[PDB]
């Protein structure tokens, strides 16, 4: 090789062999892929490899339900494109595209039917829609709009129930969404809000008990979080805070036992992290830190030994990389590879 | 409330809101379920409720892609039949039958594309299969055959590409096995023997690493096991032994790590297993006892806390439990109730 906290500047994913697979943005604008060998914690990388492209947004990896990896992106003349595996264990299409006009990330997830559906915020700052018309494959349907006015890239989750719900930051800096009323549907709720001023793209994760839990960066820097009280269901409870204090977006994954584990970048520009301790209902960690000198947000993923890893780009703006031992945490490792955060909005 | 090493008694499943639900058949032949209250080890449990029906076969529950759950079962008059729940936090629906004439247990895996197909032995010993004709819903389809030669119940499971696998004791008592060419596909490979002499119903799983493995008791009663080579492809390893003396059909989970873990019957009657060591690519442990006096196969699962949780009928005929502990495993408890074995096959 108006603003949200510092971004993620992968997107990483736990393929179907197993193994770790993370795809960036390079100076020249090309997304490029880096993979592990074996699907253990701490195996080696194949190093980074250009898909080629020419981006304009965070490239974003998504798992089609026959396993094949599928990677989209927003492409110089502002339309949706992707690219994807021909096969699990084979080598990639060409770009294609699918067209619109789109300012944000996209955002992706399969309905219960296994048709990827992708969000992307537009030109009117709307949240439009797209679907694979049949399970896995293209072609697409066009293009339509669920309104809303949004500020920050949109993140979308499947309920316990298999309906898809979107998140999104408003005009009043409130997290906003709004959901499928029937799995695989075209029939959407009214935008609602569920209030809070926040300052970071939200992230949203199912809990072991089937309820969604979103994360975000407050007004006072804090990360913040906020879950469904019922599975799959309102009313929600208050905002609460984890405290901390963060300078770059959240991440968020679960541990082996289902524990979740969030991430964010401190004032000292360390890596800090916060745990549920004793099980997946149990209370929240102090803040601790993983060390390591970091440009990005981190990007934190559970490998297929049950460990989180975690990846950062470096002041070199290589990725580095630090995961789970039984004691504590491994050093700092590089990657290599020079990474620009290419996000649709910063 | 022609033959084969004694059978697991009832069906389990960690469901969409990570609660545990056991099902089982009693003595007047209805199917009853228990369910654990809350998503933890060691939750109280509903005790049984019955569904009520008339069951000659194992009733055998699989949770739809929108995550209600999905009984099958033969009836008194030897058609497949089913109940499901009409949301995934509500009631049931009436017992409906799917037709045919069937003489195995049903085993059922979801497609791709969110249709469930359903596997069963028809009166010819051949392997039929049914299928929802859209995701997650009837109406079915009609009843076809992939033919074969079959003594044993029949297991699905899907590979890491999609394509749904089937496995069956043949006639000459090797494992033989055939699969779609395709995911979602009515078009299927040739049945080919994977040799050896098995003397239980097989079990199958999805290794971390996307490879399907299979295990069964052999002519000598030892547990043996063979694996894909490569992820979702033949060549198959060889048959490999795991040893121990086993007097009920294995059971197998995987560990939070992905370590797998065989349960079985020994000997003395007290439940027994094997597990692999350090990592899911690790050797194998010896046989270890947890005690208990079984009058079934255990059924493995694990639960929300990434702890297995093993049920087995006891003495007095009612379902036991133990589970995995920081040190150790826990006492067994008994669930109560008074369960049989209603397999097709035995
Ligand atoms: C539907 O409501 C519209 O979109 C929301 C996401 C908010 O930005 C709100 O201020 C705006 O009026
Ligand atoms: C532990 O190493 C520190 O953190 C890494 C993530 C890099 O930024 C490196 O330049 C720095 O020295
Ligand atoms: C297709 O082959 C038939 O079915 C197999 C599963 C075996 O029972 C074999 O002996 C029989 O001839
Ligand atoms: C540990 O308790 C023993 O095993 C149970 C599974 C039951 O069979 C019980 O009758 C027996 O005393
Ligand atoms: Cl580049
Ligand atoms: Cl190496
Ligand atoms: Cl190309
Ligand atoms: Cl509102
Ligand atoms: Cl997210
Ligand atoms: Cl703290
Ligand atoms: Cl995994
Ligand atoms: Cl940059
Ligand atoms: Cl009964
Ligand atoms: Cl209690
Ligand atoms: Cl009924
Ligand atoms: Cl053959
Ligand atoms: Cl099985
Ligand atoms: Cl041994
Ligand atoms: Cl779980
Ligand atoms: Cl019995
Ligand atoms: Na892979
Ligand atoms: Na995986
Ligand atoms: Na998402
Ligand atoms: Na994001
Ligand atoms: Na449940
Ligand atoms: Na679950
Ligand atoms: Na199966
Ligand atoms: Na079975």
């Amino acid at each position: 090789m108006s603003t949200i906290a510092l971004s993620e500047i992968v997107s990483v994913v736990n393929t179907s062999d197993g193994r770790l697979e993370v795809f960036g943005v390079g100076t020249d604008k090309a997304v490029w892929h880096n993979r592990q060998m074996a699907p253990h914690t701490g195996s080696p990388w194949s190093g980074w490899s250009s898909l080629k492209g020419q981006v304009t947004s965070k490239p974003v990896v998504y798992i089609n339900t026959d396993g094949r990896l599928e990677v989209f992106a927003r492409g110089t003349d502002n339309a949706l494109w992707h690219i994807w595996q021909t096969a699990t264990n084979a080598g990639w299409s060409n770009w294609q595209s699918l067209g619109g006009v789109i300012t944000s990330n996209p955002a992706i997830y399969a309905n219960t039917d296994g048709r990827l559906e992708v969000f992307a915020r537009g030109a009117d700052n709307a949240l439009w829609h797209i679907s694979q018309t049949t399970a896995h494959s293209g072609p697409w349907s066009s293009w339509a709009s669920l309104n809303g006015v949004i500020t920050s890239n949109p993140t979308v989750h499947i309920n316990s129930d298999g309906r898809l719900e979107v998140f999104a930051r408003g005009t009043d800096n409130a997290l906003w969404h709004i959901w499928q009323t029937a799995p695989d549907s075209n029939l959407w709720s009214s935008w609602e809000s569920l209030n809070g001023i926040i300052t970071s793209d939200p992230v949203v994760i199912d809990t072991a008990d089937g309820r969604l839990e979103v994360f975000a960066r407050g007004a006072d820097n804090a990360l913040w979080h906020i879950w469904q009280t019922i599975s799959h269901s309102g009313p929600w409870s208050g905002w609460q805070s984890l405290n901390g204090v963060i300078t770059s977006a959240p991440a968020v994954a679960k541990n082996c036992d289902n524990r979740l584990e969030a991430f964010a970048r401190g004032t000292d520009n360390a890596l800090w992290h916060t745990w549920q301790t004793v099980s997946h209902s149990g209370p929240w960690s102090s803040w601790q830190s993983l060390n390591g000198v970091i440009t990005s947000a981190p990007t934190a993923v559970r490998d297929a030994d049950g460990r989180l890893e975690v990846f950062a780009r470096g002041t070199d703006n290589a990725l580095w990389l630090t995961w789970q031992t039984a004691s504590s945490w491994s050093p700092w490792i590089s990657l290599g590879g020079v990474l620009i955060d290419a996000s649709a909005i910063k």
